[PDB]
């Protein structure tokens, strides 16, 4: 028998409309990093100044690397008295640990206390928190720790997302979808809040990716609120979640691997990354417009006629994305933009983008929250090769 | 504040309740009898010459509530592993290069049973929830077992790390919403936990992580959750109705673990069982009053829901039993898990779930829920944080 009992009503009430993004904040570290003359600091610090071709190649990385600056936690007299980090391969972890644990819920705070304020609803409204980090671990997790800083109900619902990588900020929005649009007057605080402090390390001439990798990362801490239902006249919506997928790309083991390790976390590079994202990104996509608009002519968007948030894992990645799908290079401006403000921050740059898309909508007075278009893609790439897709809808705006 | 006009939901949500359509379990081979197990111990970790600390230890065994656990380690590993057999030397490496492994290999074994349960084909399963509190890797133990299982690579993943004791509870929340607003979902939910990260040498200064040497075993166990059953194809065992998280008050430092680079750390602070039982009532009374309202004759008493309740301790189960004023059979399969394998962290609910559905069967009972209509499933950890769920049985 498949017998049940009699059915009940839904114990816990669900809303009805899309997951709304209704505010966004931002948050990076004091120290700014100039790129064009960070390798003088890192060769400097990392006391490598004798790898005179080594430094020669690195100066090239970052030359090439579509970033302007970063904002770390790091700086001279942190890492001078940690010798360990300044290394290329010395147990470390502790020390990473004993930043990351307290640095990283401190730096989401930031982040959120600003959304929080732009909501303009009491704190206590939060009944969720989702948390994404990549940099450290511990028990209780940030989750519980922010919750703490900000002053949360004891009650939230919290998820700890460890150890994810550069796909998250795609994942938090998939996992604030189901929360918010299950649960009636669900109001999710999603923080994602990345460090260096984890992966910083000196330079060897055998491990070039590695190097890559001390180009690209940098810090910030991004937050969103996320609900079903938005109150009128109270609180005011920015973008709604209406489709998301995940893909493992084919032919991508080992594409980007990480390791915990006790000489902190490594960061490794094995395949074409972006050419593996391009060569896949079509099918991805056309898969996600079909489930999203159907297939009748006239009906479907053209890829030049949405908007982009596209996770700048590095310059060649939209690069190769914009030349395989032959986007206008305006579709890619806004998350090149905030490669070249930021850096690679790993999980919170997606939503640094949706915020820079937004306000520079708002700026220039187009006619909708996405750059004047009603439809977007936000697309998360990191480890698996793992792809993560969202289809967003923007809100219409006076011109 | 405008909105584009609004269309229907996109992503078509299900209808009824979140559902527990298949249950598997798996262990790794090694058995430890627990009445022995400080002589295994004391000689494995060279700790002889510890003898009041050994005494103590044996203590702590014979009060654990424990008859045996499974474990991943051995003789033979920790042999060859004497960092892991000291107190506090460097290990993490060599833990990691363990668990990473190991975690997922033993959480395809419970999902291969559950998955056969089922019945159906694997590339049914749209989404994977993946919890371990036993090391990180990137790709995570979700993608490995993605690999492992063969599962489609479009599965929705989520991969939850460094949890905790209470994290059986949090995923059966998780998959409540992945399975209630996709239609079609269908969750593949694993839970794998290893004493390797935390296993180490003795301390005489350090008595509370000795408390996790005698408690903590191996295991993992898997769910398949979806809302709205295929009629006469899928059964259903569990229906998940209620939901809710708490911060116990005055609990600030009560159970914290680090990860560091001597492993896995354990620390008790406060009085773990006294702030469980005497705050679980207030929980419990808020959770009720929102499944079933106040009315005379509507609502069931503790004694007459089922108790799936995670055993951290046999001082948790006694202290709630107490407090609660519980009759002692509402906490026997609690403690016949805690028994039968120790304290194996986010997996031990899912091991309850599946025996009292086990028991219910051969004793012919009214429900796959000791006969009860209701029940309760709570899982404790590092917050101090419990998790809440109210469930309904099936009737047998």
């Amino acid at each position: 028998n498949g017998a049940t009992f009699p059915p009940c009503a839904r114990k816990m009430e669900r809303a009805d409309g899309p997951a709304t993004v209704l505010a966004i904040g931002t948050a990076n570290p004091p120290n700014v990093f100039d790129q064009s003359t960070y390798p003088d600091f890192y060769f400097n610090i990392t006391n490598s100044n004798h790898m005179t071709d080594l430094k020669t190649k690195f100066q090239r990385m970052c030359d090439k690397s579509g970033i302007t600056k970063r904002y770390m936690y790091l700086n001279e007299e942190i890492l001078k008295a940690n010798p360990n980090m300044c290394a290329y391969w010395e147990k470390s972890l502790d020390v990473r640990q004993d930043m990351v644990v307290v640095e990283v819920p401190k730096l989401g705070k930031e982040a959120a206390t600003k959304a929080i304020k732009e909501w303009g609803q009491p704190k206590s409204k939060i009944t969720h928190v989702v948390f994404c980090t990549t940099s450290g671990v511990d028990m209780p997790g940030a989750d519980w720790a922010l919750t703490k800083l900000l002053g949360l109900r004891p009650s939230v619902k919290r998820l700890m997302m460890y150890q994810q990588g550069c796909f998250a900020g795609g994942t938090v929005m998939r996992v604030a979808k189901d929360l918010a649009e299950n649960n009636k007057g669900a109001r999710v605080l999603v923080v994602c809040s990345e460090l260096t402090a984890v992966t910083f390390r000196g330079p060897s001439e055998t491990h070039l990716d590695s190097l890559v990798g001390q180009a690209l990362f940098g810090d910030g801490a991004s937050a969103i609120i996320v609900g079903a239902d938005p109150i009128p006249e109270v609180e005011r919506p920015w973008f709604e979640i209406h489709y998301v997928a995940s893909n493992i790309l084919p032919d991508s083991d080992g594409a980007i691997d990480g390791h915990l390790r006790e000489v902190g976390l490594t960061f490794h590079l094995m395949k074409d990354v972006p050419g593996i994202i391009s060569k896949n990104i079509g099918t991805v996509l056309k898969d996600a417009f079909e489930k999203v608009f159907g297939n009748e002519e006239g009906e479907v968007p053209s890829y030049n006629d949405v908007f982009w948030i596209a996770h700048p894992g590095g310059p060649a990645i939209l690069d190769q994305v914009e030349q395989k799908l032959q986007l206008k290079t305006e579709k890619m401006a806004a998350s090149r933009q905030v490669l070249s403000d930021y850096g690679n921050m790993s999980s919170a740059c997606v939503l640094f983008i949706m915020d820079h898309l937004r306000k520079k909508s708002v700026e220039q007075k187009l006619a909708t929250s996405g750059e004047g278009y009603e439809w977007g893609l936000l697309l998360g790439f990191g480890p698996g090769l793992t792809c993560e897709t969202v289809v967003l809808r923007s809100v219409p705006l006076a011109t």
